[PDB]
């Protein structure tokens, strides 16, 4: 698709089974979903954005789907307010920037 | 143009009078930019994002000149560590995410 930015950038991602909504973000280096249950075991890692620096779970190798398109990659978990699609996985999809 | 993804989308910006290197980014509502001085008037708002908030000055009215680009908007003003041009602003440009 051609997504326009007069909204939000919001899809349907599926992770463990489960739909959830995700923001497509070109500003993230990293995904970053809410807190749920994946397989395996996680590595640490520290986050900043604009309001200061969150800790999360780092899963690799992680089974995505992303409006439809299929991405295997890194997720982190945490109490992230909004899920973030970040370019890790949107290079995986395909997605640029356009103008 | 088209801008890949395997690198954060740094631009340059005409700000204020001032050239700056500025992040397109799908996954902010707002155009942050660090601490300068604008013209006219502002006032104080708090913004989120990973980690909580930030106070920032909100100016109006605002031309930039985004990748050679012209577009007048709103600028928050405040000590984010990376300018970042926001929805409000990559809609004037025509910016689009297609995969
Ligand atoms: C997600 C993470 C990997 C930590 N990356 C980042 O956060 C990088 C950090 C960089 C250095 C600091 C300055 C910002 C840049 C760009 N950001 C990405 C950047 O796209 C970031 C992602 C994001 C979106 C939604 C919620 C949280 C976080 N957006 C933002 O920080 C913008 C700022 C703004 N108010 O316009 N936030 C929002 O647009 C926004 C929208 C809805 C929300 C609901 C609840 C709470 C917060 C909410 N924030
Ligand atoms: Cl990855
Ligand atoms: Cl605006
Ligand atoms: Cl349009």
């Amino acid at each position: 698709p051609q997504i326009t930015l007069w909204k939000r950038p919001l899809v349907t991602i599926k992770i463990g089974g489960q739909l959830k909504e995700a923001l497509l973000d070109t500003g993230a280096d990293d995904t970053v979903i809410e807190e749920m249950s994946l397989p395996g075991r996680w590595k640490p890692k520290m986050i900043g954005g604009i309001g200061g620096f969150m800790k999360v779970r780092q899963y690799d190798q992680i089974i995505i789907e992303i409006a439809g398109h299929k991405a295997i990659g890194t997720v982190l978990v945490g109490p992230t307010p909004v899920n973030i699609i970040g370019r890790n996985l949107l290079t995986q999809i395909g997605a640029t920037l356009n103008f």
